[PDB]
């Protein structure tokens, strides 16, 4: 521990989602005895300085994966020599990204330090944390006043400084005094909020602010003191309150982080409420942690916040709490048995007051769920709160809130009912059904064969005994009726695939070899056991029959391969010429969309350095309906041989809108072509229902995987889910069967360390919640279930070989036997992408051995989509050269690669079969385990799923970095000789394209913008009106406005 209070600000750079490395850092500071207000991740410069400003801290660790890291700092370094933080010393992450004559730059601009990758493996990633703590080792009380009066004229910089003297208590005695003298005169309302560990303190408070804001339009100055318990030995503590607040981001609010001991409130606290009180705020709340009653004698009024999880009634007359509590908030509501713990709390509160006179409904007990956003449960305790303190000496604008009553909060937007909460476990026993049936009806079949066969052998030897036969004819009963059919057909089946032609219309069967040799596309058994052929049938039939293990199609498409490249660089311009480079020659326009990190956070690109230097980098820049246009020029997304994939999780609702307007604008420009003359109003609209209908592509928009350790996400996970469900209904409505809504990912997730049968059981499970959600919405299993994308990683692992396979099959049965579902939902379709993970910067060139390997086997194993990566994927975008060696992997397997002239080579292999059997019932079993834990949401709030990878990731490196897990060219076969974005141009034409499209829909803007609102409020169709809103209004216009009434996400420590 070093000699003063070390405080730090940590953070992750604006739409930098890479926050994996910072929560490193975080935890040495910690371990080293630092106080670290960790902010998390897509941290803006404005955002990091008031903090590190409000904090009064030391130092500030910033990490920026994203690029526009020199414009960022040096954004930071100006905006804190502005508002009176120079003092602070910002330290730059431990990225590669940053060459050395950008560190030099930076460092001489006002930057503490940046420590290069050579500075990572000679200090050690503890001596870059140690060498950062020593240098912010300076004591902070020097610079703070010896006069109230900055304070209390309103300088908030002042009073955070003025508290980090306060707090370690180098403040002049007569100081004190006069600051409490000051502070009694004041007279101002002090709310404390305490709470259960875990109930939600920190994410109601933010509410509550929240309320206050929109109530009194902003008009009242409220300051924050967070105080938590987490000071160790050490004097290291983490200060995670201020992670979870949204509604602080303003002049008018101000908040403290304080870190007191484990074992002992000191007697600090009292002097920082008063400094607060003395600052002249408004109100000052304090809250606390794991709940503790040493705030009580400290505030006006006080708020207990608990769960409804608060075990037996008799509990609460244990509580200290509820004897003291102005007013009890039971958060979130929405869980199991909140009703009713809601009548044991008001009556228990009610007799610690023994107001028997009073109805129990009457208590200051409220039932609120601050994750729901305008939740009116918590505007039901706001007003409470409010009617407290405006007796209690403060001044109130009357409110413009509406002034609703009642206690609890009314009800919720229910993803999945508690009644369905074991779903995934009762798919597991849906499959293991299937499977004893495999084996009955087998066993059954083999025994029909048996005797039949012995019986026909009697007649021929002379001797005859019907018997056997009477035996025979109860297997024939007992042998289902889809069973029966299944071994009828397999004569006839044989014949079919024995041919050239697969004979109406015909299908070739058999390619003929250089030598001359006849490859049959699809081969089929030689068994002369009935038991064997039905076990065959049943458990892996021929590619398009079900259980479509072996693929959900018949035979593989001769127009279109597999193959979809990713792609994405700069303006719409200059990807639209990649994507021409990538599909030269192809029938098969396959396009693979990546957008910038502006774009992926539904921002609009600006001048602003925190957003300036993202724009373009690292994916196309889509600001309009124009940029979208241009994006996709030439191609035509209505012909049947051209699909489009773009991955966007956040805006994927408006995204998805211009797509659709593009696709549709297309046409009737091709019609005001060959007619010469615009179509009318009939034709016009018959022109706009057959582009819907015909349009093909895929959006991933996957939701719950952005909470699952992407940290991507923009918008509330339930109000993305509704508008996911307002864009499923869409497409219903206007019969869009050939667009997939959500591309079900798993590949960040097997990035992030998790092992195939993990990364495949939470990616099919996620895919069953997403079923589940639509079921209880009200939607027909047939309607969605066909519209759902897939999405994995191949590696080098064992399991990779059969992934494809066992996730067809779990689909195909489940959905068939527990959903009852047609064919068409019945087949997964899946894109598969090689392992990232498994591509290293050392030795670049073995890296198109393992990405050929990987691809291999996704085509093997008969794969909807693959994308396969360059070989320098671990050091740059993939280069012009450097894409077509990806590309060629493909070309070569397709067109070169002799066993892959047959479509099922994996079928009959002892090892295929048998892992296809284990992965499965692992797979299985991962189901069951998270369906003992509330489904996937309710092992989403244990982190179970970010837990088992954090896991599963260590043990992959803890065996690498050993030399368990051998790594060719990384910690063996080392090689002894070898020691080791965007045009300024194009940024500037997305600034301008954006400011010239404003302009053109200046007068059809802020309408549009309202009615866009007016749908969330009045519950209505979101992405219907996205689909004429994208027309009008940018990506960042359209986002804004839904923050307002569909908030944004808030961070999770
Ligand atoms: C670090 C970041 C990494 C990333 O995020 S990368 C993610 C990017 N996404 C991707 O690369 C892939 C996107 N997803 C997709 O392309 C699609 O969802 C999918 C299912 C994989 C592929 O779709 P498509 O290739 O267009 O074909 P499709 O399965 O949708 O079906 C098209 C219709 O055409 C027909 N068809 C195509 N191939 C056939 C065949 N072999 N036999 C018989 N019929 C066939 C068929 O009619 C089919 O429609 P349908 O099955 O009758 O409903």
């Amino acid at each position: 521990g070093p000699a003063n209070k070390v405080r730090f600000v940590t953070a992750a750079s604006l739409f930098d989602g890479h926050d994996a490395s910072i929560n490193i850092m975080r935890r040495i500071l910690q371990s080293q005895g630092c106080e670290v207000i960790h902010l998390g991740h897509n941290r803006s410069v404005q955002e990091v300085v008031t903090a590190a400003l409000q904090e009064d801290v030391q130092g500030i660790a910033i990490s920026s994966y994203q690029g526009g890291h020199v414009e960022y700092f040096k954004y930071m370094i100006d905006l804190l020599r502005e508002h009176g933080g120079e003092h602070i010393q910002v330290f730059g992450g431990g990225g590669g990204v940053i060459v050395p004559d950008e560190i030099r730059e930076l460092q001489a601009y006002g930057v503490a330090r940046i420590y290069s990758p050579e500075d990572g493996q000679r200090m050690g990633l503890a001596g870059m944390i140690t060498d950062m703590a020593q240098r912010c080792d300076i004591d902070l009380t020097r610079y703070a006043p010896t006069t109230l009066d900055t304070v209390v004229a309103g300088d908030r910089r002042a009073l955070a400084q003025l508290i980090t003297a306060l707090e370690n208590g180098k403040a002049d005695p007569e100081l004190v005094s006069a600051l409490h003298a000051q502070a009694k005169a004041a007279a101002v309302p002090v709310l404390g909020i305490t709470g259960t560990g875990g109930a939600g303190k920190s994410s109601l408070t933010d509410e509550l602010i929240r309320r206050f804001r929109l109530d009194q339009d902003d008009a009242l100055s409220i300051a924050v003191i967070s105080i938590d318990p987490s000071r160790r030995k050490s004097g290291g503590a983490l200060l995670g309150d201020r992670i979870r607040m949204n509604a602080i981001n303003h002049p008018n609010i101000f908040m403290r982080s304080l870190a007191t001991r484990e074992a002992g409130i000191s007697q600090a606290l009292p002097d920082v409420i008063a400094a607060c009180k003395a600052a002249r705020f408004d109100l000052v709340i304090v809250e606390t942690s794991g709940g503790d009653a040493a705030i009580v004698p400290h505030v006006d009024l006080s708020l207990y916040v608990m769960t409804p999880e608060f075990g037996a009634a008799s509990q609460l007359e244990k509580i200290d709490m509820l004897d003291f509590a102005d007013f009890v908030a039971i958060n979130k509501f929405d869980r199991k048995g909140a009703q009713d713990a809601w009548r044991d709390v008001a009556k228990q509160v009610q007799r610690n007051r023994e107001q028997w006179h009073s109805r129990a409904e009457d208590m200051p007990v409220y039932g609120t769920q601050a994750s729901r956003f305008n939740d009116d449960g918590v505007t039901m305790l706001y007003q409470g709160l409010v009617g407290a303190l405006g007796a209690r000496g403060m001044s109130l604008k009357p409110g413009t809130l509406p002034n609703l009553e009642g206690r609890i909060s009314t009800g919720q937007n229910v993803i999945v009912p508690p009644a369905r909460s074991r779903y995934l476990a009762e798919l597991a026993d849906t499959v293991r059904a299937y499977h004893r049936r495999v084996v009955a009806q087998s066993k059954l079949a083999r025994e029909r064969q048996q005797l039949r066969a012995a019986h026909d052998m009697l007649q021929g030897a002379g001797h005859e005994s019907a018997a056997l036969e009477t035996l025979a004819s109860e297997r024939d009963v007992s042998l289902g009726a889809v069973e029966r059919k299944l071994l009828a057909m397999w004569p006839q089946m044989q014949q079919a695939y024995s041919g050239d032609e697969y004979v109406e219309i015909r299908t070739g069967l058999i390619s003929t070899t250089l030598s001359g040799t006849k490859i049959r596309k699809v081969v089929l058994p030689r068994f002369e056991d009935e038991g064997e052929i039905l076990k065959w049938l049943m458990r892996e039939n021929v590619p398009g029959s079900f259980p479509y293990t072996a693929g959900v199609f018949a035979f593989k498409r001769e127009g279109e391969d597999p193959t979809r490249m990713f792609a994405g660089e700069g303006d719409a311009f200059r990807t639209n010429r990649r994507f021409k480079l990538v599909s030269e020659g192809m029938e098969a326009k396959r396009l693979s969309t990546a957008f910038d990190s502006v774009t992926l956070y539904g921002e609009d690109p600006h001048e602003r350095p925190d957003i300036y230097g993202k724009v373009g980098n690292s994916g196309v820049s889509i600001a309009t309906l124009e940029d979208m246009k241009v994006l996709y020029d030439g191609f035509d997304l209505t012909n049947p041989s051209t699909s489009v994939s773009m991955t966007i999780n956040g805006p994927a609702p408006t995204i998805l809108a211009m797509f659709m307007n593009t696709a549709i604008d297309q046409q009737i420009d091709r019609f005001r072509a060959d007619n010469g003359r615009d179509p009318t109003a009939d034709e016009e609209a018959k022109i706009r229902a057959w582009v819907l209908q015909n349009v093909r592509g895929t959006v991933q928009a996957d939701i719950l995987k952005e909470d699952q350790g992407q940290n991507t996400c923009i918008f509330s996970t339930e109000f993305s889910l509704k508008v996911m469900g307002d864009i499923q209904e869409y497409f219903v409505h206007h019969q869009v069967r050939n667009f997939y809504s959500v591309s079900i990912s798993g590949y960040h997730i097997a990035e992030a360390g998790a092992n195939p049968i993990s990364q495949l059981a939470f990616t099919l499970a996620n895919g069953f919640t997403y079923v589940e959600a639509y079921l209880a919405r009200g939607m027909h299993i047939d309607d969605f279930a066909p519209n759902l994308s897939f999405f994995f990683s191949n590696g080098m692992d064992p399991e990779y070989s059969v992934l494809g396979r066992v996730a067809r099959r779990i689909w195909a049965v489940t959905m068939r036997d527990k959903y009852g579902a047609n064919d068409r939902s019945q087949k997964l379709k899946y894109h598969i992408q090689t392992s990232g993970r498994s591509l290293h910067a050392q030795e670049i060139d073995f890296n198109d051995i393992r990405t050929t390997l990987q691809a291999l086997i996704a085509i093997y194993d008969n794969c909807n989509s693959l994308h396969t990566n360059a070989y320098d994927e671990a050091i740059t975008t993939p280069t012009a050269e450097s894409v077509r060696r990806a590309l060629a992997i493909q070309l070569i397997i397709n067109r070169e690669w002799g066993v892959a002239k047959c479509e099922n080579p994996n079928q009959g292999s002892f090892l295929i079969e048998e892992l296809t059997d284990l992965v499965e019932e692992a797979v299985l079993q991962e189901f069951e385990r998270i369906a003992e834990r509330g489904g996937v949401l309710g092992a989403m709030e244990t982190g179970y799923q970010r837990g088992k990878i954090q896991e599963e990731s260590l043990y992959y490196e803890q065996l690498k970095h050993d030399g368990t897990l051998p790594i060719i060219g990384v910690n063996t076969f080392r090689n002894p000789n070898g020691d080791p974005r965007s045009s300024e141009d194009e940024k500037q034409s997305q600034l301008h394209r954006l400011t010239e499209f404003h302009g053109a829909h200046q007068a059809d803007a802020e309408a549009m913008l309202a009615r866009l609102r007016q749908a969330v409020i009045d519950n209505r169709n979101v992405f219907a009106v996205l689909m004429d809103a994208v027309r009008v209004c940018s990506l960042g216009q359209i986002t804004h406005a839904l923050f307002e009434v569909g908030g944004q996400y808030r961070r999770n420590m």
